[PDB]
RNA sequence: GACGCAUAAAGAUGAGACGCGUUUUAGAGCUAGAAAUAGCAAGUUAAAAUAAGGCUAGUCCGUUAUCAACUUGAAAAAGUGGCACCGAGUCGGUGCUU
DNA sequence: TTGTACTCCAGCG
DNA sequence: CTGACGCGCTGGAGTACAA
DNA sequence: TCTCATCTTTATGCGTCAG
């Protein structure tokens, strides 16, 4: 009759299991259908399924926005194609036709193989002219002669396709502020405006600067030391406060003008500028000179002018190039003669062949080719050129990321001023091709859909085509910027119709602190008990602590009001820590900028600034914000305002403003935030209201609030734990299916939430500015010091890893800038590409370049030996850890490694959590689907939240171990266990039945005594216990509930009934048959060959001629039985065997399977026998043997080897010798039970040859296993049971992997043959796999 | 075991961009050569594609999630499988029931 | 001409 | 004034032999 | 790799949600 469920829910395995009130599994005879003799089937009910991890949607999003770039760069070449077409049909009318034929053989081009001129000779005149496009993009900024249109198309087209990036927001002209001369002019405007006549001995200029570092550190000691020193912070030139802005917006150093905040000049000092411009140059040439060593950071040098300094750099690279080629052929045709084979012709071996031709990296190529210049002569100045990583450099490069498109818009400016005059046309649309660089689709307005898109959110004025000329006209930006905030935040709990506040609404911070407030209580001597605070009282305190101070304590409090206002000696407080976690920052904000407290303190004047708020909240860009914000001029002066917009704030509370101020009670008048303010003497707090039956906002709330799909879809988050969700729901209603539709007492899920200490609880959550501050007071710096910041601005990342790290990259030994953290680059210490870590251990900032170089690796052994004293020097000091310092230093113990992949990553955990804490919620709402007018729900089902160190320790007490090397039975043992211990906890103690179930509530530090209190719960399962003083304590062996005589544990008959099911061999262990569904094959593109196992890259271009993709990926198997055209006598022979339908051919496969079949070859196909058999389907084969069906040209294991609770019991307990950390008796009584079974090795062994002699068939590793333990049989206990502990990966169920021995590596056992599966018996096994249905497919056919 | 705030950690979702990488073609290889080839020279760049493709034809979409078998249903979705006892090598045996 | 067995391959910052 | 008890883990390509 | 935003689940501090 009466049973229960347990639950183990895992990110790749949901543990199910029934139980009865007696403790036992019951087992049933299920009906199996099919055609095969066997009509019932013996199952119990326990079991677990299993399953592949659900995916993220990062890949698909990464990927899809790789397609939209690539198709909007075709759609900027089909502009700049459109807009040179006219003219280009006078000159060559077949040139664009060309250009985009040139991938084609010369068999299939319709015209000339030439693409640019159609002629041979010319192209080679072309190529020796021009070596590289940058000769050509050089010469025609520089030239002023008239040039053939294709070059100048060819030059354009390679500077919109690859336009680089757009950090920098300036203009950035490379015409004239390139040049680092602006020093000269510096002084003299220096010496025209400061009414002095300094003498202007001009020393170096920047260069000297740039010599060793860009910093503060170096420039003005090397200005202050080439000229002498009149003023410290106002030399004015040149400067820090010029080149690389202060970190705190500190006003200006002996000033000319007025006193104002100073910042870097990139976007925030142009509001800097009131000094002269609020109150009508040496800061117009300070941009100037910030722009010049902008562009001498990313730029070298160019010795003679130009107005093309990048492709001037390209040429020096190119002729540098060909200078250290020739001087390497004459050195090593000079001493070492045998090695210019494989340098120079052998592209395998990493050398230049390897280099150019081959695959191998600059770095690689530098590795291979150093120990060379070494042992010959004359190579010193490649060994330094190899040192700066300068020699042989191409063009095309990885850091070429770095450059500006500013520099690209410079050139094509250039290029069409000095063009103009021959084409008219350039001149006429010179703005429009201007633009087709320079336009770029803003993050706020997304893609640009016509409602077929379920990504887009934009609006359009009009429905016109957008070009990116029109796009101001047509797309309307405003509600477009703000759709993409609203569509992203979310509604309000309580109210599901309407959007919630911003965080630094006036609205919300006021709630909070009524909130908070409303429940402190003070007491002093003149009363008895603790009191309330008033609400003349709480508005006192408000008016003259929180509106004068950002964050304030409670000493400040007891200090500044008891002791003067309401005067009390001293004064005890309660409700409230050290610190008020609430605060009115936003008024302090509108106090220091609109300097007006009586408008804030205004009632009237609250929606307009509420609307300011949210405003400022929901936009970012300068003309928005001042298009919103310029309703209230009449109210605010210009500065004010100027002032006002530059406030940025970001996030959104979780309520709505109907429920904090809107709704009000319909007796008393009052809204949420005004019972806050004053309550008479009940004071209550938010909850208060909203759960009081007395006010009216509870059925307001009831008044403001399908199938199991649709109650998934809704639900926002990762789209991975939906699959977790539904099957372990499936499970679940497929259970109660099974038990004749009869809903159980209770289910048990077990939920990873832990308890633990207050200490350690406050320890881990500190704040990161403690830990700033420790390590670098341990390590001595000044960082703090010249850079002062809060808490707050460590939130961001960037800035926390610069404080991290002591200002400096650990890459390699320079100082970075504070005020630069857009360039430099944020990398993975343990890559993308091989393990998911995205931990504060796994993060570094480095300069761009070092980590574009440090590519799909962990960092190589030259940079450990450079920093690895100062990777010690943070290691000691508390900033990193020492997980960080081995993922640094991985590189010393081989690096990359199949056991470093190895492991659980924390996305497991979280994804885990999400799930159960769903599961809880989603099984609640269905079990209990009843309700009556006075109670609100009928608890039918009683859903239970165990946490997982009571199932542990239950575990670890009474000998219950557990491996997950074995086998997979372990997830079925721990949701029985979960069943067993929640069902007798739940009735052992029936008043604490609010603690556990879900919905239900029961009313030192608090956490700590909540700890003490989960752990002593466990005891009454225990016979004798240890209390701490070491004494030990008696129970009764037969356990009762205590109120009732009925009985709950018995220590006798249920401990036997538990080792009995621990050892219980049948476990319905499922694979769960998926479609695999995602990329179609690998990615890398294979060379052409004449195999046909290539697959085209395009539709008319042939893989024998271009190459194409390799590594199919199969949707599903398909048994055909036909007959096959054989034998050049040709007859029709009839025959069975499976084939793989791929991802690119499911869609045509699935629409017609007939006439795809007989594309393959296949004829006389039966429709009715074509069996659609997915990844991990099972069959059942001779001796019990059981083969998963992997793809249609490999197999897997899929039988389960059930050892004996004893011999894993001893496994266990052989393994861990020294580390159980409980008591000495303990250890020394598992030491002589393993010592007394040391046979049962060689018993385990024996079940591992039989079972594998069995069902795995790998006779050449069985000898080879059993000859390896017939060698190492006289190691100790601790290697060896380690290494049969490793030694189940054989008999695994799943894919063959390589395990290893004490020394020997065992290579796996493939099973590439699915021939012996198609005489087999086929199971089609259910979500719980109760259900079965058996097809033997050796009477098909 | 839920909610508000403060401090954490570990993760998700969407948008806009950049740099490489891979492939085919173009960048006339020379000499000795019956040659299988050998010696020498050269190498840095460009185009096109970057999931096949799809139709509502948009500067849009196409790698997440869904998916045992059978019977209905375009699909969505609904429905289909006795119990008790004694045992255990992946489940077996015995006894009532329509 | 068809099955086997052993080793290598796999977009990324 | 409330209850008790001292979370994982490979299929396909390429080359080389048995018939 | 960069720049923008929005969330989620857990761990503590405080308050609260009931009869
Ligand atoms: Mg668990
Ligand atoms: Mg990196
Ligand atoms: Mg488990
Ligand atoms: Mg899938």
């Amino acid at each position: 009759k009466k049973y229960s469920i347990g639950l183990d829910i895992g990110t790749n395995s949901v543990g199910w299991a029934v139980i009865t009130d007696e403790y036992k599994v019951p087992s049933k005879k299920f009906k199996v259908l099919g055609n095969t003799d066997r009509h019932s089937i013996k199952k119990n009910l326990i079991g677990a399924l299993l399953f592949d991890s659900g995916e993220t949607a990062e890949r698909t999003r990464l990927k899809r926005t790789a397609r939209r770039r690539y198709t909007r760069r075709k759609n900027r070449i089909c502009y700049l194609q459109e807009i040179f077409s006219n003219e280009m049909a006078k000159v060559d009318d077949s040139f664009f036709h060309r250009l985009e034929e040139s991938f084609l053989v010369e068999e299939d081009k319709k015209h000339e193989r030439h693409p640019i001129f159609g002629n041979i000779v010319d192209e080679v005149a072309y190529h020796e002219k021009y070596p590289t496009i940058y000769h050509l993009r050089k010469k025609l900024v520089d030239s002023t002669d008239k040039a053939d249109l294709r070059l100048i198309y060819l030059a354009l087209a390679h500077m919109i396709k690859f336009r680089g990036h757009f950090l920098i927001e300036g203009d950035l002209n490379p015409d004239n502020s390139d040049v680092d001369k602006l020093f000269i002019q510096l002084v003299q405007t220096y010496n025209q405006l400061f009414e002095e006549n300094p003498i202007n001995a001009s020393g170096v200029d920047a260069k000297a600067i740039l010599s060793a570092r860009l910093s503060k550190s170096r420039r003005l000691e090397n200005l202050i030391a080439q000229l002498p020193g009149e003023k410290k912070n106002g030399l004015f030139g040149n400067l820090i406060a010029l080149s690389l802005g202060l970190t705190p917006n500190f006003k200006s150093n002996f000033d000319l003008a007025e006193d104002a905040k100073l910042q870097l000049s990139k976007d925030t000092y142009d509001d800097d500028l009131d000094n002269l411009l609020a109150q009508i140059d040496l800061f117009l040439a300070a941009k100037n000179l910030s722009d010049a060593i902008l562009l001498s950071d990313i730029l070298r040098v160019n010795t003679e002018i130009t107005k093309a300094p990048l492709s001037a750099s390209m040429i020096k690279r190119y002729d540098e190039h060909h200078q250290d080629l020739t001087l390497l052929k004459a050195l090593v045709r000079q001493q070492l003669p045998e090695k210019y084979k494989e340098i120079f012709f052998d592209q395998s071996k990493n050398g230049y062949a390897g280099y150019i031709d081959g695959g191998a990296s600059q770095e690689e190529f530098y590795k291979f080719i150093k120990p060379i210049l070494e042992k010959m002569d004359g190579t010193e100045e490649l060994l330094v050129k190899l040192n700066r990583e300068d020699l042989l450099r191409k063009q095309r490069t990885f850091d070429n990321g770095s450059i500006p498109h500013q520099i690209h818009l410079g050139e094509l400016h250039a290029i069409l001023r000095r063009q103009e005059d021959f084409y008219p046309f350039l001149k006429d649309n010179r703005e429009k091709i201007e633009k087709i660089l320079t336009f770029r689709i803003p993050y706020y307005v997304g893609p640009l859909a016509r409602g077929n898109s379920r990504f887009a959110w934009m609006t359009r004025k009009s429905e016109e085509t957008i070009t990116p000329w029109n796009f101001e006209e047509v797309v309307d930006k405003g509600a477009s910027a703000q759709s993409f905030i609203e569509r992203m935040t979310n509604f309000d709990k309580n109210l599901p119709n309407e959007k919630v506040l911003p965080k630094h609404s006036l609205l919300y911070e006021y709630f909070t602190v009524y909130n908070e407030l409303t429940k402190v209580k003070y007491v002093t001597e003149g009363m008895r008990k603790p009191a309330f605070l008033s609400g003349e009282q709480k508005k006192a305190i408000v008016d003259l602590l929180f509106k004068t101070n950002r964050k304030v304590t409670v000493k400040q409090l007891k200090e500044d009001y008891f002791k003067k206002i309401e005067c009390f000696d001293s004064v005890e407080i309660s409700g409230v820590e050290d610190r008020f976690n609430a605060s009115l920052g936003t008024y302090h904000d509108l106090l220091k900028i609109i300097k007006d407290k009586d408008f804030l303190d205004n009632e009237e004047n609250e929606d307009i600034l509420e609307d300011i708020v949210l405003t400022l909240t929901l936009f970012e860009d300068r003309e928005m914000i001042e298009e919103r914000l310029k309703t209230y001029a009449h109210l605010f002066d210009d500065k004010v305002m100027k002032q006002l917009k530059r406030r940025r704030y970001t996030g959104w509370g979780r309520l709505s403003r109907k429920l904090i101020n809107g709704i009000r009670d319909k007796q008393s008048g009052k809204t949420i935030l005004d019972f806050l303010k004053s309550d008479g003497f009940a004071n209550r707090n938010f909850m208060q209201l909203i759960h009081d039956d007395s006010l009216t906002f509870k059925e307001d709330i009831q008044k403001a609030q399908d199938s199991l799909h649709e109650h998934i879809a809704n639900l926002a988050g990762s789209p991975a734990i939906k699959k977790g969700i539904l099957q372990t729901v499936k499970v679940v209603d497929e259970l109660v299916k099974v038990m004749g539709r009869h809903k159980p007492e209770n289910i048990v899920i077990e939920m990873a939430r832990e308890n633990q200490t207050t200490q350690k609880g406050q320890k881990n959550s500190r704040e990161r500015m403690k830990r700033i501050e420790e390590g670098i007071k341990e390590l001595g710096s000044q960082i703090l010091k010249e850079h002062p910041v809060e808490n707050t601005q460590l939130q961001n990342e960037k800035l926390y890893l610069y404080y991290l790290q002591n200002g400096r990259d650990m890459y390699v030994d320079q100082e970075l800038d504070i005020n630069r953290l857009s360039d430099y680059d944020v990398d993975h210490i343990v890559p993308q590409s091989f393990l998911k870590d995205d931990s504060i251990d796994n993060k570094v900032l480095t300069r761009s370049d070092k980590n574009r170089g440090k590519s799909d690796n962990v960092p190589s052994e030259e940079v450990v030996k450079k920093m690895k004293n100062y990777w010690r020097q943070l290691l000691n000091a508390k900033l990193i850890t020492q997980r960080k310092f081995d993922n640094l230093t991985k590189a010393e113990r081989g690096g990359l490694s199949e056991l470093d992949k190895a492991g659980f990553i924390k996305r497991q955990l979280v994804e885990t959590r999400q799930i159960t804490k769903h599961v809880a919620q989603i099984l609640d709402s269905r079990m209990n689907t009843k309700y009556d007018e006075n109670d609100k729900l009928i608890r039918e089902v009683k859903v239970i939240t165990l946490k997982s160190k009571l199932v542990s320790d239950f575990r670890k007490d009474f000998q219950f171990y557990k491996v997950r090397e074995i086998n997979n039975y372990h997830h079925a043992h721990d949701a029985y266990l979960n069943a067993v211990v929640g069902t007798a906890l739940i009735k052992k103690y029936p008043k604490l039945e609010s603690e556990f179930v879900y919905g239900d509530y029961k009313v030192i530090g608090k956490a700590t005594a909540k700890y003490f209190f989960y752990s002593n719960i466990m005891n009454f399962f225990k016979t004798e216990i240890t209390l701490a003083n070491g004494e030990i304590r008696k129970r009764p062996l037969i356990e009762t509930n205590g109120e009732t005589g009925e009985i709950v544990w018995d220590k006798g008959r249920d401990f036997a009934t538990v080792r009995k099911v621990l050892s219980m061999p049948q476990v319905n262990i499922v694979k769960k048959t998926e479609v695999q569904t995602g990329g179609f094959s690998k990615e890398s593109i294979r060379p052409k060959r004449n195999s046909d196992k290539l697959i085209a890259r395009k539709k008319d271009w042939d893989p024998k001629k271009y190459g194409g993709f390799l590594w199919p990926t199969v949707a599903y198997s398909v048994l055909v039985v036909a007959k096959v055209e054989k034998g050049k006598s040709k007859k029709l022979k009839s025959v069975k065997e499976l084939l793989g339908i791929t991802i690119m051919e499911r869609s045509s496969f699935e629409k017609n399977p007939i006439d795809f079949l007989e594309a393959k070859g296949y004829k006389e196909v039966k429709k009715d026998l074509i069996i659609k058999l997915p990844k991990y389907s099972l069959f059942e084969l001779e001796n019990g043997r059981k083969r998963m069906l992997a793809s249609a040209k490999q197999l897997q294991k899929g039988n389960e080897l059930a050892l004996p609770s004893k011999y894993v019991n001893f496994l266990y307990l052989a393994s861990h010798y020294e580390k159980l950390k409980g008591s000495p008796e303990d250890n020394e009584q598992k030491q002589l039970f393993v010592e007394q079974h040391k046979h049962y090795l060689d018993e385990i062994i024996e079940q591992i040859s039989e079972f594998s002699k069995r069902v795995i068939l790998a006779d050449a590793n069985l000898d080879k296993v059993l000859s390896a333990y017939n060698k190492h049989r006289d190691k100790p206990i601790r290697e060896q049971a380690e290494n049969i502990i490793h030694l189940f990966t054989l008999t695994r169920l799943g894919a063959p992997r390589a395990f290893k021995y004490f020394d020997t590596t065992i290579d796996p056992k493939q099973y590439r043959s699915t021939k012996e599966v198609l005489d087999a018996t086929l199971i089609h096994q259910s979500i719980t796999g109760l259900y079965e249905t058996r097809i033997d497919l050796s009477q098909l056919g």
